[PDB]
């Protein structure tokens, strides 16, 4: 629980959701002041508010996004460390010229921090290009965990009862059964990467979520992006597996992306 009386909003609103709005601020700590991204507020948004906040205060890792805390004031925030250079998709779509060595190293740091999820047994549900924050061009993080979920100890997966959700990003299993587990985040994660490799195009152009899932169950996959990687079109495919139980877990993906990453950092050298 954060001091309202250390923390200093700017006015500008950087990005918005459902939710409200993500402001910048600063908050001062014992001695450095830390610039922070706060979530705020526009009973449903302060409990989802609150259960996010439950989730990023177990998480520690350098892939994924840090929250400072929370604060109740002219309404509840969200205070997390700030990402400057904002979401990945946005930024991509106005830096043509990153390379294609310079994309494999930002997916393949959401893909550790994903393996870290993974292995915490939390389960993502709206892992996007829109949800990848860069702290530079050379380092990302994960955000966004609105709609996560810490899975029971004797569940690998989360079944959702009721909603408003990120289809284009889903799996079959989500779709057809509405259970979330990592390999479900691991089929987003192919879909994230058609993303950054599309330099932050929206994957389905044109389609609407139900032609998505008709496409999908006839066996069709999105294209090779222009300049993607044969290795990583490869890997996009295979984080498609329609049949959750023979698709990949993080930690194979994560091994696939750090491998091919240094094969090419050789090649650059
Ligand atoms: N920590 C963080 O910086 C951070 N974390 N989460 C989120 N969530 C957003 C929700 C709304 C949609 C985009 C995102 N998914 N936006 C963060 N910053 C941010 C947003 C927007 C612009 C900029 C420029 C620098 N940062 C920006």
């Amino acid at each position: 629980y954060l001091d309202r009386k250390l923390l200093t909003l700017e006015d500008k609103e950087l990005g918005s959701g459902n939710f409200g709005t993500v402001k910048k601020g600063y908050y001062q700590m014992k001695k450095v002041v830390k610039t922070v991204a706060v979530k705020i507020l526009k009973p449903a948004l302060k409990d989802e508010l609150l259960a996010e906040a439950n989730v990023m205060q177990q998480l520690d890792n350098p892939y994924i996004v840090r929250m400072i805390g929370i604060c109740e004031a002219e309404s509840w925030m969200l205070v997390m460390e700030m990402a400057e250079l904002g979401p990945l998709n946005k930024y991509l779509q106005q830096n043509r010229h990153v390379t294609d060595k310079n994309i494999i190293e930002l997916v393949h740091q959401v893909s550790m921090g994903m393996k870290y999820l993974e292995e915490s047994n939390f389960v993502h549900r709206d892992l996007a290009a829109r949800n990848v924050l860069l702290v530079t061009q050379h380092y990302a993080k994960i955000s966004d965990f609105g709609l996560s979920k810490a899975l029971r100890a004797d569940e690998n997966y989360y079944k959702a009862q009721t909603g408003k959700w990120p289809v284009k990003w889903y799996a079959p299993e989500c779709i057809n059964y509405y259970k979330f587990s990592s390999k479900s985040d691991v089929w987003s994660f192919g879909v994230l990467m058609w993303e950054a490799f599309s330099y932050g195009q929206k994957p389905y152009r044109g389609m609407k979520g139900s032609e998505v899932t008709a496409m999908l169950e006839k066996g069709e996959r999105m294209g090779c992006p222009a300049g993607c990687p044969r290795e990583m079109y490869d890997l996009m495919n295979l984080c498609w597996t329609y049949d959750v139980e023979n698709r990949p877990g993080f930690a194979a993906v994560e091994l696939r992306l750090r491998n091919y990453y240094y094969d090419v950092v050789n090649h650059h050298h």
